[PDB]
């Protein structure tokens, strides 16, 4: 790694920075619509994904040493729909990104002598693959009615107050904090 | 349920509100010390628990219809230590609460004709039991060196950027966002 200035990798980094910046915003707006649709756990994962996009953008932006730079590129023009649709559009763009755009960008960085940047573009691809995965399972539970209803009794946690509930479905109201079903999630352990 | 004024349940609600308010603060301070100790996932669970305490306090506070009211009660006087110790003090107080204090308070509410409040005190007890559980497993992994090291290869997620890593231990540095190991957690699915 030399200088980036004038290289193709230089425009590739700005282009990625540009689509990741917009993605932060759309995930943030999709999070607010999810909360409105009554899926608090899905709202918080949009917001988490938003924040992780900010951090992919920041590692990238830091490679730039430049001034003003012109790019040609395509981006979704809209749109905010119902949550299911939001989760499908998101997944589709995460898809294009880990299967198409970052493999290429990594290739050329590599090919221009920037292998570290190449690493970074490959590592981000990994993250976008989990993001898509997440978005697809949530969209499938929405499509199959299993957000707030499972087939054998399991335990549900209140995101708002931590209340735990043994049942096949979450309660219509939290007995502890009196927030509605929308606040409930599958209880999970990850330690 | 009548009026609460003058009842014993009346002082019980304020006393619980008082210990839960302080608990919010101590969990918030324990979260900052955890971040300093290099346990980001544990930092965020302190902060989450803090927020759930706020919401137990709020359901309670809303039952009050009163003016100024005198209480006698004991509270921890201090202290902020290392994270392990923080997790053990927290668990001990969560313990006293679900095994002793809220069972009683629920009893008397019940016994004074306030069964709904009684429910609420029982439902909060449930939440505090999961909180303790959480705190104990994290303190055990800290004691056994398994926060950031497992015995068979498993996958670790970067909290900062979503990067996923297959291995027995988390990386020393995230390849995607270049944040240190402290940001990694066991990857979990709960949908
Ligand atoms: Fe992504
Ligand atoms: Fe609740
Ligand atoms: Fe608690
Ligand atoms: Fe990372
Ligand atoms: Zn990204
Ligand atoms: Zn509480």
């Amino acid at each position: 790694m030399k200088s980036l200035k004038g290289s193709r990798t230089e425009k590739n980094i700005l282009t990625a920075f540009a689509g990741e910046s917009q993605a932060r915003n759309r995930y943030n707006y999709f999070g607010g619509q999810a909360k409105k649709d009554g899926f608090v756990q899905i709202s918080d994962i949009f917001a988490e994904t938003a924040d992780q996009e900010r951090e992919h953008a920041k590692r990238l932006f830091k490679f730039l040493e430049g001034g003003d730079l012109e790019i040609v590129a395509a981006f979704p023009a809209g749109i905010i729909a119902d949550t299911h649709a939001n989760l499908i559009a998101s997944a589709a763009g995460e898809h294009h990104e880990y299967t198409e755009m970052y493999p290429s960008f990594a290739r050329i960085a590599r090919e221009e002598g920037y292998e570290e940047i190449a690493r970074v573009f490959a590592s981000i691809a990994v993250a976008e693959e989990f993001h898509e995965k997440r978005f697809l399972d949530f969209a499938r539970n929405i499509k199959e009615g299993r957000v707030f209803l499972r087939e054998q009794a399991t335990k549900w946690r209140c995101r708002n107050c931590g209340y735990v509930h043994e049942g096949t479905g979450a309660p219509e109201l939290c007995p502890a904090c009196a927030h509605p079903k929308a606040h409930f999630e599958l209880l999970g352990i990850n330690w």
